[PDB]
């Protein structure tokens, strides 16, 4: 249906400060075409273990039962747009 942006972050993760603002850019670009699921790893440890989160930030892009891409590090809004387009075009 629509692309899920599963985003694991923490307040102690330095790169997540900019990652969070980059996610703001992404949402502005896509609107309701993208759904940001912003997850505080410290508040969701079991969910984190489920997706085998070992680094922050971790960004997982999903659409209709299939995972498009996963990044275990900072990714700019522009680069996120690129591989979304790369995987869906
Ligand atoms: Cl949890």
């Amino acid at each position: 249906n629509t692309v899920i942006v599963l985003y694991f972050f923490a307040k102690w993760c330095q790169a997540c400060t900019m990652q969070s603002t980059e996610m703001d850019k992404l949402q502005k670009y896509y609107g309701k075409r993208i759904y940001l699921l912003k997850v505080d790893l410290d508040k969701n440890e079991s969910l984190a273990r489920k997706f085998s989160v070992k680094s922050l930030p971790t960004i997982i892009l999903l659409k209709n039962k299939t995972m498009l891409a996963r990044k275990d590090h900072f990714v700019s809004s522009n680069d996120l747009i690129a591989l979304i387009k790369k995987h869906l075009v």
